[PDB]
């Protein structure tokens, strides 16, 4: 019945920033919300503890969840390598919204981001399976870290996280 709840603990430099904690919206998106839950927890023996933020642009998105390959070519999901398009009933309305990366129809893996702005034209390309619950705060300070072109000037990894009642 319930939407699970996700938190990442996030290091600047290795220098503890806060928490950020996600509603992933199981009820619409199950089996990419799932996805997301496993490598959080890290259930399956590997997921997103100790990655990176690889890309973020502000005004624009946060993207992490490249855990074997650290720079945005890489990552895999709880199913195999890749798996498909859930749906695409949620959009991008707004900061906070949580989607996946990916490279072309039915490519998800673990790629992920995290919206900072409206980004529409996402929309029935990416999809959407959750939202920042608390600590937008702390993710406007990772922002701050980012770039035009993405390259963060200082390293924001995920310290710790999982799931929360
Ligand atoms: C705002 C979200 O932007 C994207 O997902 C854009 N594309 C990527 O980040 N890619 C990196 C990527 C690689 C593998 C997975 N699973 C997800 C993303 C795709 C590159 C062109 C080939």
């Amino acid at each position: 019945m319930v939407n699970p709840t996700v938190f990442f603990d996030i290091a600047v430099d290795g220098e503890p920033l806060g928490r950020v904690s996600f509603e992933l919206f199981a009820d619409k998106v199950p089996k990419t919300a799932e996805n997301f839950r496993a490598l959080s927890t890290g259930e399956k023996g590997f997921g997103y503890k100790g990655s990176c933020f690889h890309r973020i642009i502000p005004g624009f998105m946060c993207q992490g969840g490249d855990f074997t390959r650290h720079n945005g070519t890489g990552g895999k999901s709880i199913y195999g390598e890749k798996f498909e398009d859930e749906n695409f009933i949620l959009k991008h309305t707004g900061p906070g919204i949580l989607s996946m990366a990916n490279a072309g129809p039915n490519t998800n893996g673990s790629q992920f981001f995290i919206c900072t702005a409206k980004t529409e034209w996402l929309d029935g390309k990416h999809v959407v399976f959750g939202k920042v619950k608390e600590g937008m705060n702390i993710v406007e300070a990772m922002e701050r870290f980012g770039s035009r072109n993405g390259k963060t000037s200082k390293k924001i990894t995920i310290a710790d996280c999982g799931q929360l009642e």
